[PDB]
């Protein structure tokens, strides 16, 4: 009931009940600030990046309500699970999970947002975008692009810069702008390119311009006025 091994151990099991007992065990040994080592911290995030792939319902509930108190509670050493975290999550809020379970994943994503350095997930999100070993949905994509907007009005306007990566990025965000199989895309794509302009002006009109006239054009007549 108390055991950090032991309590692990039931997260891991192929067994649901007990992936449920053990969840339930992980959240009180947070709520009582029962503390872990490194190499058991490591295992949780191991356990955890499983569980994102979790097929029983309730387990996985579960597991989205003790990302929260695990998050705020390890926050500080949690920068080098942040990849997964963070896009596992925006593959989950892209998977058109039923309304109850969106909200927690939303939830998690939120706590995530404010509990990280604006840059490393700033930077995550780059990468996220242009990522080659996948091709995301139209859910998927709106998800990541609503969570850049939403981390731009939080961030620091040298947390933005015009490199190779987020070159790229801006690039694919350029054409889902005129994105005809959704809306949603449209919408979310023009806000994020807003809210990078308005962020730091001069260093994405800089990006801008080292980009053929095709996306400068494009981009051109969204941010007029």
């Amino acid at each position: 009931t108390e055991d950090v091994a032991e309590v692990l151990n039931r997260c891991a099991s192929s067994n649901w009940s007990e992936r449920k007992e053990g969840l339930l065990g992980l959240q009180n040994l947070l709520k009582n600030q029962r503390t872990l080592s490194r190499i058991e911290l490591k295992r949780l995030c191991e356990i955890f990046t499983r569980m994102f792939a979790d097929p029983h319902g309730k387990v996985f509930s579960m597991f989205l309500e003790t990302l929260v108190d695990f998050i705020q509670v390890h926050k500080d050493d949690l920068q080098d699970w942040l990849f997964v975290l963070l896009t596992q999550l925006l593959k989950k809020m892209g998977a058109d999970l039923l309304g109850s379970v969106q909200a927690k994943v939303q939830k998690a994503l939120d706590i995530t947002r404010e509990s990280f350095p604006n840059d490393l997930q700033f930077n995550i999100l780059m990468r996220f975008t242009v990522d080659q070993t996948q091709t995301p949905s139209l859910k998927v994509k709106v998800a990541i692009l609503k969570y850049i907007e939403t981390l731009a009005k939080q961030m620091d306007p040298r947390d933005f810069t015009n490199s190779s990566e987020t070159r790229l990025a801006v690039s694919r965000v350029i054409t889902w702008t005129t994105e005809p199989k959704s809306s949603d895309v449209r919408k979310a794509a023009q806000s994020v390119l807003i809210s990078l302009f308005e962020l730091n002006t001069p260093e994405f009109t800089m990006l801008l311009g080292a980009l053929p006239k095709t996306f400068q054009d494009g981009a051109t007549k969204l941010l007029h006025n």
